[PDB]
């Protein structure tokens, strides 16, 4: 007898699967579809205080090995996602995460102050997106360790609940150490989601001799097959260095086997982006079946039996 | 129509843009000779330290469906060995030679460069300075530490009276492309930039064995091959745009003439081959020249200059 059950953050999840923030979670219809899917949870589109159009199109391209995008945070605005959490979401069906991506400290502070009551009353959980644009001349927030520390200090000061942080990938042990040191100073940070896209790749179409997306001269974040080893690295790096926190995996999941690798590396929840974009929410029925299949063949009954247990040489 | 893969840079003529990536098939005399006898336009010797180095425990390289992962740990025969090859053995009549240098401090690079100067003058060997190299404990690789990078280029420029190039890690943010380019532009002796070294510290897990696949560093290692092509193209183009006074050498994800075509369209002058060369051997250069000419014929190009850096934006 097997189970994909996950228990964390004072909640029970039927399985570890959910969407990645930004994928199929912007409209009411999408949020309802995610809730009615086989997924263990869902997260709403990263939001700004007001509605945002996002970047000019084309801004997403599916690729043989994944995807490239420069969406530009198109979203319905904080009021919309707050109202969904407060009044519409069926918590009977699964827990809900709300992704927040303000473009300044002030924006996140003011949204968090309002989110507090809804988290208390309804149980929505914050995923704070630190893999977000910074002021002119500076890199994305989590690549600016001072901006990151300031952000976590401000949110921790004003937001009376646990929360999690969505992180970009790092590529150097000194950066894994520096980022973990900062995260470990904030006890309210109870989960870390690794990873957002590999930033600023450039896809060129040999047939057209051109880039494939319009914003930023064709530069955009990579997802899909491209990012799996990077995702596993980050999941495991933070699993090791932040032992008091949970890790959520994100990046490169197309199959139950991929999800199995996320969990071996240390993941508690497993988020699905590019594959979900291409297949729709029916993917969750397939992924749960496949993960159970993998577990059956390997003689595992629960996720606890192998989470974080990747063997080193 | 008569077509040509010829490249002209740093007072040299290259028959075609292809060469090995530093670290791949270029450590021993036998490998260096094999690269010289190959159809490649050039070659670069294994990144060297002042003395020989064993490198990391094995397994330290693993080929993968989508590329490779490695943590080699700079195994190399030492600077004297590569200097002697450049000074006394290399057949410059066949093709130009690059020497990759990866000292582990400023002093190490300064002392090697002082000795390299005369051989560069007399024989024409060209330095590729590897700044995608380990730094002091607690610090990231040198090119991720902008002050250390600047200090390294100042130290080398002071003692090395020739042009050289720099091998760079990938960056992932426009603010970093800007910062890096600003530093590189300060050093006119840096006449080429090689983009990119591996995507650092990936982690491959074998689902069957439930384990990592390399021994050093808990299985973490640099990614090469198909995984890295869009990242390589991005870096090639980012520096092509930001460093107009320099040439860019592409490295990352090249398996076919079409891939090389993309490198050139992004801005590459030379095109280095790593993972694919490791898997196929130096015969790969015959295939790659043929394929690139084929791509050019079908697209109606006769020279590389006709499309270098001309990628269309929307
Ligand atoms: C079209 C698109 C929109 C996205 N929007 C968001 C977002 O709003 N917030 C966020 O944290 N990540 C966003 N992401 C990144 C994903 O959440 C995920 O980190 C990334 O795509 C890697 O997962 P994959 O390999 O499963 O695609 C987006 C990705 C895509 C492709
Ligand atoms: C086994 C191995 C050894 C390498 N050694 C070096 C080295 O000594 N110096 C260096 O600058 N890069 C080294 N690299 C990185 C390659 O030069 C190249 O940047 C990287 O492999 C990406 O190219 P590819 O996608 O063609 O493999 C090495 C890569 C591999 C796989
Ligand atoms: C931190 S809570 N928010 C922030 C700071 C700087 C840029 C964007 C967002
Ligand atoms: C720069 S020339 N060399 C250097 C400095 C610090 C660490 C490694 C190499």
């Amino acid at each position: 007898s097997m189970s994909l059950q996950v228990n964390l953050l004072n909640n029970t999840f039927a399985n570890p699967f959910m969407n990645a923030a930004g994928v199929m979670c912007t409209t009411t219809e999408e949020l309802v579809a995610m809730t009615e899917s086989a997924s263990g949870s869902l997260v709403s589109k990263s939001c700004t205080p007001a509605l945002r159009e996002g970047n000019p199109t084309p801004r997403y391209q599916a690729l043989p090995l994944g995807s490239i995008n420069s969406m530009g945070l198109p979203n319905n605005g904080f009021d919309f996602y707050l109202a969904y959490a407060a009044e519409q979401h069926d918590y009977g069906k699964k827990p809900l995460f709300l992704s927040m991506s303000g473009l300044s400290m002030r924006e996140n502070v003011e949204m968090c102050k309002r989110l507090a009551a809804v988290a208390t009353e309804k149980g929505v959980i914050l995923e704070l997106n630190l893999s977000c644009p910074n002021v002119p001349g500076k890199p994305q927030v989590a690549y600016d360790f001072d901006a990151m520390r300031q952000c976590l200090t401000a949110v921790s000061e004003v937001y009376p609940h646990s929360f999690g942080v969505k992180m970009p990938p790092y590529f150097d042990f000194a950066h894994f150490d520096a980022a973990a040191e900062i995260l470990n100073e904030f006890p309210k940070v109870q989960f870390i989601t690794c990873i957002n896209s590999i930033g600023n790749g450039l896809v060129i179409d040999a047939e057209t001799e051109s880039v494939v997306i319009k914003p930023k001269q064709g530069f955009g974040g990579l997802g899909g097959r491209y990012v799996l080893p990077t995702a596993l690295a980050n999941i495991n790096a933070f699993y090791r260095r932040c032992p008091g926190k949970l890790i959520f995996g994100c990046g490169g999941v197309y199959t139950g086997e991929d999800a199995f690798l996320h969990v071996l590396a240390g993941a508690s929840m497993v988020q699905v982006g590019t594959a979900l974009q291409e297949e729709g929410p029916s993917i969750f029925e397939r992924l749960t079946s496949e993960l159970l299949g993998v577990m059956a063949k390997k003689r595992y009954q629960t996720l606890d039996e192998f989470r974080g247990k990747v063997r080193t040489l």
